[PDB]
């Protein structure tokens, strides 16, 4: 079996993407952030503290005839940005894009932190990293991807995210019309539970490619591209009005600059981010300074290939017994 679903950026900056998911019988459709950096599917629900819900769509397990309480299990998760949520667990039927799994754990939020309540467009998260990072206790639960692989035509999903435009998640097949030239695959380490891999180097604009290993994770759930401090300084040293601003938290530049491209290596292949993708947008509406899409990961302690890098590629998450990651230009 396969499935295919459109994913849309939540705002005109592409700060994140949502994809509809149908939970329950009869279906309730919730718009989830698919996050290849964590492994929990949780949603806002009829159990979540009322005062912690600003316009999101909730799941009500008591209206689903296939939901069942997973007795004794609870979960609690915090993310790299500080935000957090906990709750208890039902299993229910969940379909994306046509592809149905029965018996998928749907973590029901009793509490969510203030970042979640304040964003009305995301009704919860569907995790697609490996199932070792799931927070359910005492027995961890598998992601939707792992429960699906028995039935999928092939054990893969692709992410094809758009720049200020919608894109696709596909499960189970690779669409050969979505990309140009051929996919290059590079090895995944799962030792810390992420789609973690090693890029072979970088180049800024039309200058030289420097071969240097940058170990990073492919994370659909992080908006920006976070790289080591000295690669990031080498890129903004080509943009004449760019500086590091302590006030705003990163490199900012004049919104009028044409930014150069940034190339990253995948084995012997090279993926080119166009400089307009790196112009994140202005620091405030009207302002003449904009915030850059490439920042230093020194503060996070791992390099993150997030949606600024990923949406310049068609990306295959190969979840065979030895996983790999595949990238093609598009
Ligand atoms: C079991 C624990 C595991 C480790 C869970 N995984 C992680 O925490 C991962 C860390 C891993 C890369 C090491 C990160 C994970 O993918 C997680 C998924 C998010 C969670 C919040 C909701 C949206 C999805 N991503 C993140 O935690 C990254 C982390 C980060 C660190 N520094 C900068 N960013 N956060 C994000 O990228 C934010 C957006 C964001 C955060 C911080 C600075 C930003 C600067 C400019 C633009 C965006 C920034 C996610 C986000 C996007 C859009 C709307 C949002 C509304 C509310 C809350 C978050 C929103």
């Amino acid at each position: 079996s396969t499935g295919s679903a459109t994913t849309t950026p939540i705002d005109s900056l592409d700060d994140a993407y949502i994809t509809p998911v149908q939970i329950g019988t009869p279906a309730q459709t919730l718009n989830l952030d698919f996050d290849t950096g964590s492994s929990d599917l949780w949603v806002f629900s009829s159990e979540t503290t009322a005062s912690e819900v600003d316009g999101q769509t909730i799941y009500t397990p008591s209206k689903s005839t296939t939901a069942k309480l997973l007795s004794g299990a609870t979960w609690s998760i915090s993310y790299g940005d500080g935000s957090s949520s906990s709750g208890d667990v039902y299993t229910d039927t969940v379909s994306v894009g046509g592809l149905t799994v029965t018996g998928q754990a749907v973590e029901s939020a009793k509490k969510v932190s203030s970042s979640f309540t304040e964003d009305s467009t995301i009704d919860g998260l569907l995790g697609l990293a490996f199932s070792t990072l799931n927070t359910v206790s005492p027995t961890q639960q598998k992601t939707f991807f792992d429960n699906a692989k028995a039935s999928l035509d092939s054990p893969v999903f692709t992410a094809d995210l758009g720049y200020h435009a919608p894109g696709t998640y596909n499960f189970g097949f690779i669409d050969t019309t979505a990309y140009t030239g051929s996919i290059t695959y590079t090895a995944v380490s799962t030792k810390q539970g992420f789609w973690e891999w090693t890029s072979t180097g970088y180049a800024v604009g039309s200058g030289t490619f420097k071969s240097t290993s940058i170990d990073g994770i492919a994370d659909t759930g992080t908006t920006l591209l976070y790289l080591p401090a000295t690669v990031v300084s080498a890129y903004w040293a080509q943009v004449s009005g760019a500086k590091s601003s302590s006030s705003v938290g990163g490199y900012v530049f004049p919104c009028s600059a044409t930014l150069p491209s940034f190339t990253f290596g995948v084995g012997s292949a090279r993926i080119v981010i166009p400089g307009d993708y790196i112009d994140f947008g202005p620091i405030s509406t009207g302002s003449s300074s904009c915030f850059g899409g490439i920042q230093s990961s020194a503060g996070i302690g791992i390099n993150i290939f997030g949606d600024v890098a990923l949406k310049a590629a068609f990306v295959v998450f190969n979840g065979a017994t030895t996983p790999t990651l595949g990238f093609a230009s598009k």
